[PDB]
């Protein structure tokens, strides 16, 4: 169970800063000692932050951990390119007597001008739901930073199953890309009105619809 | 590390695995042992809690014990989605504070290749009216991570517009990737079909789309 929030993504300009707010209760971030943790592209998570502001060896005094209330900060100025990675804070939770953690941050040294993503919504073709299969296709192209946030609904009902989105890549033209899918029987996606993907990238979100419709 | 945890711990598809974990009499002698599992780039999650009981919908293969100083979790019947690093978490009394061990790495060893599923997708009624044609070339479930992508208009190959994603390790440390080819609404209707050929360990999927009378 985890009740810490973090923004998925923040970003700056090199030599900027930037902040990543982690957001808790009493039990845990109020009450206990916070750390943070760097992880690096296929690299094995560090601790970078400890007991709130105390920075790890060789962590570089750019970097500062701030609590204030039921809220934990990260703070990095003179951001640079060695910075990217994925953040997340780390906190014991004294009413239930294990550790919580944040669900990551994703750190952006902008080397290039913000793209929001084009969002494409494919329903299930006809040759997969001859074969009694479905599977709805979230291509989300052209976007910068590399980090979405995509959540599935069902007739306003978020979807909790079969959803599985890929990690963003960057593609020949420099912008990043991903699909996200979700995987149903040809009952399910027929027993409902409509499906919908909605992409959130740096706090600007983006809904697209997709319904059973013979041609 | 407070706690004393092996590094890495490997082996085949449906064996058993054990880690385990020692501190002292503070924290793992006194109070209640949580183990957590972190899936490559992705946070740490609590699998158990209060040294032997599984949180909410994590599966039967995983089992936990606690004696005197120490806590071991047992993966049975280990899977390839069962590929993570894993902590032992505990509250340390004398530290009045949490503590961890440093983390195991799990290895499956002799990974079973596994061929991709490809699900080719035409460009939908809205995108053509919207003057805009996209062709993706969905990839799923394979093992290991690579894979080649041509793409065909009719049987000629498509040399142009074509942009195939780096492979991403999915829920199941299996892998996902896309292949997508943007046209013009004229450049779909001309042709009789598009095919996406997926080449992986020395083996090729094809799969053909064409345009429909609608």
């Amino acid at each position: 169970q985890s009740v810490l929030t973090q923004p998925p993504s923040v970003s700056a300009a090199p030599g900027q800063k930037v902040t990543i707010s982690c957001s808790g209760n009493n039990s845990n971030i109020g009450k206990n000692y916070v750390s943070w943790y760097q992880q690096l592209p296929g690299r094995t998570p560090k601790l970078i932050m400890y007991e709130n502001n105390k920075r790890s060896s060789g962590i570089p005094d750019r970097f500062s951990g701030s609590k204030s209330g039921n809220s934990a900060t990260l703070t990095i100025t003179g951001l640079q390119t060695g910075d990217e990675a994925d953040y997340y804070c780390g906190v014991w939770d004294s009413s239930l007597s294990g550790g919580v953690f944040g669900g990551g941050t994703k750190v952006t040294v902008l080397g290039q001008p913000k793209a929001a993503p084009s969002v494409t919504l494919f329903p299930p073709s006809s040759e997969e739901l001859q074969a009694n299969k479905a599977t709805l296709v979230c291509l989300i192209s052209d976007f910068y930073p590399g980090a979405v946030t995509v959540a599935w609904k069902a007739d306003s009902s978020p979807v909790k199953a079969g959803v599985e989105t890929t990690t963003p890549s960057k593609q020949s033209n420099n912008k990043y890309a991903a699909s996200s899918y979700l995987s149903l029987t040809p009952e399910q996606w027929k027993s409902h009105r409509s499906y919908s993907c909605q992409v959130t990238h740096e706090g600007s979100t983006v809904e697209k619809t997709v319904a059973p419709t013979e041609c």
